[PDB]
């Protein structure tokens, strides 16, 4: 069904023209918090911002402020944190986050440096011995250990609050193999490392929200949860055929604006929801 929805608009090349009919309809609502002046150094990029409405809000006694979006889909069942790669001054601040969220996993889509340009903050230890103290937020972070693979990372990080001692155990997924340029010509691995964060339990009801990132926190990330949310949407209703990839964006997009940047992001998608609905 959707399958064939698919081959029609590659027939027809209009993957383009879709696009931006997902752009035009978008919601727009005010982001008055994240464009005062106090906080412009803790955007990473001046176009891509979170609505007042979906913002997470950081509990301490100062600025409230982060570029970070909570993402609740009704029906799926499901929500995510979106956020942009952590700056070199809101690293702090993204691990609060994480802490006053609950959440379990954090999930990156980049490697810190890409196509020789810098898109996220060394925001975790790599060396054990070597741990992160944020002064700002009282919050120390440990590299536990790390399992390797060849097209993603799984690293246990533990967080502690350091004003109560109490420790968590952070899971954090770093798929490492997104191409450098456009989006890969299979689903297969994005696919895999979707399904790994899925049995690792860091999408389960009982944790807080998923943190995902990648630089901007719409693009990649945008994939991510599009393509989880739909794929849950077509294992839970009596009609599976009845998920419509262009709606579920759109709903997304209430919540934090831009999702998907590029109509091959948008065509990626397709193809991993189809063939993650086969699986
Ligand atoms: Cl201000
Ligand atoms: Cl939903
Ligand atoms: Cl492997
Ligand atoms: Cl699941
Ligand atoms: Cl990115
Ligand atoms: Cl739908
Ligand atoms: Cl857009």
């Amino acid at each position: 069904e959707m399958e064939k929805e698919f081959e029609q608009i590659d027939k027809s090349g209009s993957w383009a023209a879709i696009y931006q009919d997902i752009r035009h309809e978008a919601s727009d609502f005010p982001c008055r918090v994240a464009k005062l002046p106090k906080n412009k150094n803790r955007n990473r990029y001046r176009d891509v911002s979170p609505f007042d409405h979906s913002r997470i809000k950081l509990h301490q006694e100062d600025n409230d402020y982060i570029n970070a979006s909570l993402i609740k889909m009704e029906e799926a069942q499901r929500s995510y944190i979106l956020t942009q790669g952590p700056l070199p001054n809101t690293c702090g601040h993204f691990w609060e986050m994480v802490w006053e969220q609950k959440s379990r996993g954090v999930v990156m889509l980049n490697r810190v440096m890409e196509k020789g340009s810098l898109k996220c903050a060394q925001y975790w230890p790599q060396k054990e011995e070597k741990e992160m103290i944020f002064e700002d937020t009282n919050l120390k972070l440990t590299l536990i250990s790390e399992d390797i693979k060849s097209y993603y990372t799984v690293r246990q990080l533990e967080l502690e609050n350091l004003t109560t001692q109490e420790t968590r155990e952070i899971l954090h997924f770093h798929y490492t193999t997104w191409p450098d340029f456009g989006v890969g010509e299979s689903p297969a691995s994005f696919l895999n490392f979707l399904f790994k964060v899925r049995e690792s339990g860091s999408l389960s009801p009982e944790h807080g929200p998923v943190v995902v990132h990648c630089s901007a926190g719409i693009g990649r990330s945008g994939t991510f949860c599009l393509a989880d949310t739909c794929l849950l949407l077509m294992d839970k209703r009596k009609d599976p055929s009845s998920v419509d990839i262009k709606k579920v964006l759109l709903e997304m997009r209430k919540f934090r604006m831009g999702l998907i940047q590029t109509a091959d992001q948008l065509r990626f998608s397709y193809l991993a929801v189809i063939e993650g609905a086969k699986f």
